């Protein structure tokens, strides 16, 4: 009740729309706030794309070593890693790491294309038992985050459950699960988001997202000191098309639900 009041107060002060789902594996409990509403995933969808490639690799041993050409025509709006590799190749492992750890747009698009496109990523989610996730578009258009638009959305509840399956459950084989967790623990983009609301000693693997309407997102697997792990999804979006980022809102939500 108090956690619910605190999240409602945070949402009101922020001016936007906040979605939270925490799974605490200590006691199999959840803390939910707008957890069945849809939110634009933005960058957070790259976990599903990378997981689809990892799943494909379970029946294609050297898949992660497969080379992918990077060309000027592949560049999109945010290419921090791929821009360094234009006119050469990157492996699927390198693209997965760039997508997950730097939010590289080109890398996401190569993962999407490899597995057959947005509808194939969505079909993979369905195979896992996630009937909420939808990836409709590639980068950069999947980030538009227009209010009322269901494209490229999921709910906090569904994303938390799916992230739990991918990182702590059995969606992926042991090698592939460990690889996903290692990639997420090496993320470089999340220090101001969920991590900023947790004690410094806790270990986090996370994936952020951002987009139009000031959309600011983070999804995380969290190992608190000497405790069972948590899964936390914090999704946030705002009324104005050109609203600025609000990573502090995600940090505040994380602090509220883990205090
Ligand atoms: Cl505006
Ligand atoms: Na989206």
């Amino acid at each position: 009740a108090d956690v619910q009041q605190k999240l409602a107060e945070l949402e009101r002060q922020s001016g936007g729309r906040l979605g939270v789902a925490l799974i605490n594996t200590a006691d199999n409990s959840q803390i939910l706030y707008r957890a069945d509403e849809r939110f634009a995933m933005c960058x957070t969808s790259k976990v599903m794309a990378a997981a689809a490639v990892l799943k494909k690799s379970e029946s294609e041993p050297n898949l992660l070593n497969q080379r992918v050409e990077i060309k000027k025509s592949d560049l999109v709006n945010y290419n921090p890693i791929a821009e360094k590799h234009v006119n050469g190749t990157m492996s699927l492992a390198e693209l997965s790491a760039a997508a997950l750890q730097y939010s590289d747009n080109v890398a996401m698009n190569k993962l999407i294309a490899h597995v057959g496109g947005p509808a194939s990523v969505t079909a993979f989610a369905r195979q896992l038992g996630d009937e909420t996730f939808r990836l409709d578009r590639t980068q950069p258009t999947l980030n538009t985050a227009i209010p009322g638009d269901p494209r490229d959305t999921t709910s906090p509840r569904a994303m938390a459950q799916t992230l739990r399956n991918l990182t702590l459950g059995k969606a992926l084989g042991d090698s592939q699960r460990a690889q996903l967790v290692t990639w997420m623990k090496g993320n470089t983009t999340g220090a101001a988001s969920i991590q900023a609301g947790l004690p410094a000693s806790w270990v986090v693997g996370d994936k952020t997202g951002s987009g139009g309407y000031g959309t600011t997102n983070d999804i995380a697997v969290i190992w608190p000191k000497d405790r069972a792990p948590l899964i936390l999804v914090t999704y946030f979006t705002q009324p104005q098309p050109k609203a600025e980022s609000r990573r502090d809102v995600l940090a505040s939500a994380a602090k509220i639900v883990t205090d």
